[PDB]
């Protein structure tokens, strides 16, 4: 019985080269992979090779506990927003990501900002507490080389009381055409730098980094202007704004280095493998005050509050976060001009704001969340987010298009937001959220089957709205769909959610609905 | 060819044995076939072996002409209704198939009867004319008759039929009178018959089952079918007035030998290889004894006549069996109507009218639109999708089911009628067709999975998994849309035909 080449005719159209042993035919995975759109590779173990086949990529989140508004946000403990190449950088002034997804010019995308917040919130609950190293308090610390300041000629420093802040602070005076005053740091493990800052004049706070790229030094300059980001090797510049009143500056030096070096005029940051291996020293220029200089493994809550604060300050009078970029969802849909709202933005923002409220009891956050339900009440053409499927089912549009698009995953995020709010706001204040949630959940249960292909899910209902082919959801949207339904199945006991979760999971392993 | 056997882990769940050459891994088709639900086999040609892979089974009809109401019915020239194992037999009395699909007791299913008619109509237009061999006219045509003692035969005039006929008298406790036939090529027997008493006309067949003789008895009672040893019995009814009896001896033999108490006929390989002789018992008359390759028009008119005689006062063909479409749908009690039955019946009746100009057929067709006007709950066939789109239900369930293929057959019927009845008489059909076609265009995308079609909308109506259409229903869907695309110029039909065809070859809608 010979093992030999055999011609394999595919659908009477093309011949590939297979192999035959007796009656058994073997087909090349090169063909299988492309023809069925599946995944595989040879994995090398110690003394053992194994081919490993997968129907899909992407994994379902292993939910540990029922969903609650003050817990982790779905699967976002595993999200890494800032490494996404559509994140140009973390704004120095705002402390939140700028997106370039639909425009190289860059814009604050509320969805991305909410996800930044919610992922950092979730990581705060799941990760080990950070190591925190304190380099300067200007107190009676009063050892451990906290006074390793270099003060060149023409510069001055002092420990001085700040009555307003009930603490001692480090005063510094250093002209910009000088070396500046310099604090030796030397951290090789942790790369989140933090310091309380108040400038009297223009100036900068700079951090020198040893990197993994051939031992070479890069400096990151945090400058008292509004310029976003600049890179002229080996110097990276972020404007952090005037900082003429006390604030805590928190920066991730890994992200700030990678986004600097990777700076691009395109919609995508250049890939780089560069990492900082040592935080060498901090340089202060101009006239001002410093306190509480620290380096931490992580600073999740600072990120979360930067997102929350941004959402409060940037909400408009209609309760919305307008998206200031043109969105063309596809042929047959009208272009959305800048200033459109997204049900996904509203929902993700509400989930952020509700968590901010529950932590602080600061009603400013809750009130912003309550205002954010207003766009759910108005049709897309009335500058809202509401669509109605076949004059029967209310829907909250990720993309408020004409005709309506009915994107599934944005809708479910819009509902989770409403849930967080209605559970938190109390009976009287939460009435509108409760009503929108109940109507929305009724729609979801009725319409879920329209998104099921029998071997996957559809992203939206454009096939029906425009009379074209289904827009099939790629596997990472399919797992998003599962993660969302899995979450909803813990706050609503409807059997339909559990049955759909189970079937949609089976699709990841190549199961199919039965044919007749 | 050198290789290495290599373990192939499938979805982290089970391991199969593959083969590796360099970076290339080859997977066993044994696995591919089952895992992806695909088809393949090694075909041996002279000096060339080739593995031949198919994503699907089932082929799209190669349309040769735009659709017309008096032409072939879609792809039905290729249909073979009578070999289907859910056809218990061709009724002796009625000359149409009896179904056992949803009950072993058997029932006349109007859809199956219409398809019998429409397939034979279509074959009539596409096949070569049959060879017809005439054995007895009782004229001055040319005896091959054996008349045992105690039997009698004569040539006698029949004034009513303007012909001479063969009189026969033969007691049942005798061999009967026998005409030698001897046909080895053709197996459709035909004869004009009139009994004076009870009796039988029997046909002896030489068969492929160890050269054995089997006899098929056409008996003057209403008993459906019986099989004992090498004798098969069909009741053909009293036959006390002249009628033409036409029987397919291949089918009649296979259904006899395959006789079962289940919903499916037993498979058999048995075939007749010779029509030996015809035996007459009792008192009666015979004329025009013939054997033909085919008799398509006799089959077509048996179906048409049955439809005329069995239509009720509401214009419907009631289906006299319980239908349970699935969990979530109320059972349909016997007497329900089907939009597919109404449509297929209309398509049959319209063709019968255009051949004969007999207005009885057109009148029956016109009456058959009435159930399309009434909701399922009012004992009609109409459903309304989301208070917007009229639909004609193959299965008029509660809740509504929206079976695609039945709906399209219901529309083709309305089309046949509106085109044939003229402007005034065809008004109701035209209105129902136009509304229906609007619905079809709007709702087609709901049946598209991106790699196939769904059979119905039960997933949405009941909140469950999609009921995916088998490949043979998917090709039915394509054949129907292809037909509609030749009588309606809407781009949507051409676009859907094209995409749905691509699915047969493993193409998929793009993911985002
Ligand atoms: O350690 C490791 O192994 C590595 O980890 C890597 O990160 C992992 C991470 O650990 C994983 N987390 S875990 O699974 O939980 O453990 C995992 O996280 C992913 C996750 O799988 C994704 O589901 C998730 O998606 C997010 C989006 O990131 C987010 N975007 S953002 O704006 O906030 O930045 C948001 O997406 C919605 C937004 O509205 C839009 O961005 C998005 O646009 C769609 C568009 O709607 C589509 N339109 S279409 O009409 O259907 O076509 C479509 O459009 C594009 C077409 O696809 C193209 O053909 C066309 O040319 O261009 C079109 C276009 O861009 O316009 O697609 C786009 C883009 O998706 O719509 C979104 C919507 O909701 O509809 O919210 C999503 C859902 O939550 O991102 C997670 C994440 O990155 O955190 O996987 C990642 C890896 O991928 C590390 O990166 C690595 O360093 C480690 O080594
Ligand atoms: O050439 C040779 O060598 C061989 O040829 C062989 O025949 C070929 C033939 O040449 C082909 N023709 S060609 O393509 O033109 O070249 C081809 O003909 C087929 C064709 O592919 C089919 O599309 C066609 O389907 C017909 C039906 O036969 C017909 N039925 S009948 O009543 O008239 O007898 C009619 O079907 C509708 C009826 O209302 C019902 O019968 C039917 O019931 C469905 C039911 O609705 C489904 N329900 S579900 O809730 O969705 O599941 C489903 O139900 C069954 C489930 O599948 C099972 O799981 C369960 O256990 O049992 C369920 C049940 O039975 O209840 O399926 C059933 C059955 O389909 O609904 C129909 C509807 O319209 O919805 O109309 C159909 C479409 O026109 O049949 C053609 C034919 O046979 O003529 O293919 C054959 C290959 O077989 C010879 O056979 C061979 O001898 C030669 O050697
Ligand atoms: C599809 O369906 C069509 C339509 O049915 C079919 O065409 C018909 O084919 C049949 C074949 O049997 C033809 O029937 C014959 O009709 C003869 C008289 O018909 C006249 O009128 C029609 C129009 O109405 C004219 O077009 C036609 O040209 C004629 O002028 C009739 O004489 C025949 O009767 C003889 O044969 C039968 C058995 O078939 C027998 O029982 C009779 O006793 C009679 O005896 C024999 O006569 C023939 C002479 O025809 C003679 O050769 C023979 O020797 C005699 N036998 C003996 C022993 O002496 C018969 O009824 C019909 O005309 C066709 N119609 C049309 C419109 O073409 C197609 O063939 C079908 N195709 C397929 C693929 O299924
Ligand atoms: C998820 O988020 C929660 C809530 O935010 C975190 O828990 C909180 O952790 C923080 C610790 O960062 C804790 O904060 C208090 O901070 C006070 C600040 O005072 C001192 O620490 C800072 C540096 O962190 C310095 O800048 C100050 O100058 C103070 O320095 C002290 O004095 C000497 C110098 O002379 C210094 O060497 C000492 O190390 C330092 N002393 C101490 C005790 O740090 C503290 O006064 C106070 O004790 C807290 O540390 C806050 O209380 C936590 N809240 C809760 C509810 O637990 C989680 O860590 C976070 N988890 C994850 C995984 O992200
Ligand atoms: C560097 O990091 C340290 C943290 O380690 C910061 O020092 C803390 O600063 C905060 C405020 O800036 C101080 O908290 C304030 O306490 C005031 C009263 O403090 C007295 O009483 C306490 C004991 O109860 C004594 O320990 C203390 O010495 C004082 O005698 C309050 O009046 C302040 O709150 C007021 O306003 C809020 C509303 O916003 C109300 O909630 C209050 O009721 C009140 O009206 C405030 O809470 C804290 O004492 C400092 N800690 C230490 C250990 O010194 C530095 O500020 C930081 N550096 C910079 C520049 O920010
Ligand atoms: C075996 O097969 C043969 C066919 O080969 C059948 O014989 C035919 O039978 C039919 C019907 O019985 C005969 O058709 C009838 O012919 C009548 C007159 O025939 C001739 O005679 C007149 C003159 O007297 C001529 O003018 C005429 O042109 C004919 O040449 C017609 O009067 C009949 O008319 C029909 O229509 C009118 C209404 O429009 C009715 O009133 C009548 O009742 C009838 O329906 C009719 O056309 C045909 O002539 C026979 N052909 C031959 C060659 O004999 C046998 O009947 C069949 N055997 C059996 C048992 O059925
Ligand atoms: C930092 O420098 C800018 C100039 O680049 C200063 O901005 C000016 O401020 C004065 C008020 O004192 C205004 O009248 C000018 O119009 C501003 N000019 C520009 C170009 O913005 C800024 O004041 C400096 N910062 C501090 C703390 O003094
Ligand atoms: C007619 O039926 C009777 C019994 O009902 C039977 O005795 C007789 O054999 C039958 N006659 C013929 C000719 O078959
Ligand atoms: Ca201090
Ligand atoms: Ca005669």
């Amino acid at each position: 019985l010979k093992y030999e080449e055999i011609d394999c005719l595919i659908n009477d159209e093309h011949t590939i080269k297979g192999r035959r042993e007796g009656n058994e035919v073997f087909l090349p995975f090169t063909w299988v992979e492309k023809y069925f759109d599946v995944y595989g590779k040879v994995v090398q173990y110690d003394g053992y090779d194994r081919f490993e086949f997968s129907h899909s990529y992407s994994k379902v989140y292993a939910q540990r506990a029922p969903y609650h508004p003050d817990g982790v946000f779905m699967s976002f403990e595993g999200y890494n927003v800032e490494v996404r190449d559509r994140v140009k950088c973390i704004s120095g002034v705002e402390g939140v990501p700028l997106s370039t997804q639909w425009g190289p010019q860059g814009y604050f995308y509320p969805i991305q900002i909410a996800q930044y917040g919610l992922s950092h919130y979730s990581k705060n609950l799941t990760e080990k507490p950070p190591h925190i190293e304190v380099y300067e308090t200007a107190e009676d610390r009063d050892k451990n080389k906290p006074n390793d300041w270099t003060v060149p000629k023409g510069c001055f420093m002092a420990n001085v009381a700040d009555k307003s802040r009930f603490t001692n602070v480090k005063q510094f005076i250093a002209p910009e055409t000088s070396e500046g005053v310099s604090l030796q740091l030397g951290n090789t493990k942790d790369f989140i730098i933090s310091f309380d800052l108040k400038f009297l004049t223009n100036g900068s706070v700079s951090v020198v980094l040893e990197t993994t790229e051939k031992n070479q030094l890069f400096t990151i300059h945090y400058v008292s202007n509004a310029q976003l980001i600049a890179f002229k090797e080996r110097d990276i510049y972020y404007g952090i704004g005037p900082r003429t009143s006390w604030s805590t500056v928190t920066r991730d030096l890994v992200t700030d280095l990678r986004k600097g070096v990777g700076l691009s005029n395109t919609k995508a940051v250049k890939p780089t493998k560069i990492m900082p291996k040592k935080v060498v020293r901090l340089i202060a220029k101009g006239k001002g005050f410093l306190d509480n200089i620290t380096i931490s493994t992580t600073a999740h809550m600072a990120a979360f509050f930067a997102a929350s604060d941004w959402l409060v300050r940037n909400q408009d009078e209609k309760g919305g976060w307008p998206i200031m970029v043109t969105r063309k969802l596809g042929e047959g849909f009208k272009s959305l001009e800048p200033g459109w709202y997204s049900a996904m933005a509203q929902g993700q923002a509400i989930s952020t704001l509700v968590r901010a409220y529950l932590l602080t009891k600061d009603h400013i956050f809750l009130n912003s969340a309550l205002r954010a339900t207003a766009p759910y009440k108005f049709l897309s053409e009335q500058h809202g987010v509401k669509a109605v499927f076949m004059n029967k089912h209310d829907w909250y549009e990720e993309y408020p298009t004409t005709p309506s698009s009915f994107v599934l995953n944005g809708f479910m995020y819009s509902l989770i937001g409403l849930y967080d709010l209605k559970e938190t706001a109390g009976e009287k204040l939460g009435k509108e959220a409760r009503s929108l949630y109940e109507r929305g959940m009724e729609s979801l249960k009725a319409m879920l089957p329209l998104y099921d292909t029998g071997s996957g899910t559809i992203y939206d209902l454009r096939h029906f709205m425009l009379g074209i082919a289904p827009n099939l959801a790629r596997w990472d949207f399919h797992t998003t769909h599962i993660n969302q339904l899995q979450l909803l199945s813990t706050i609503d006991e409807s059997p339909v959610f559990k049955e759909f979760v189970k079937r949609w999971k089976s699709y990841l392993k190549g199961s199919r609905a039965k044919h007749n």
